[PDB]
This record gives structure tokens, C-alpha cells and sequence, in this order.
């Protein structure tokens, strides 16, 4: 899983 929040 790869999850990114900016």
C-alpha cells in the first residue's frame, strides 16, 4: 500500500 497526502 502506498498512501500520501500533501
Amino acid at each position: 500500500k502506498l498512501v500520501f497526502f500533501a
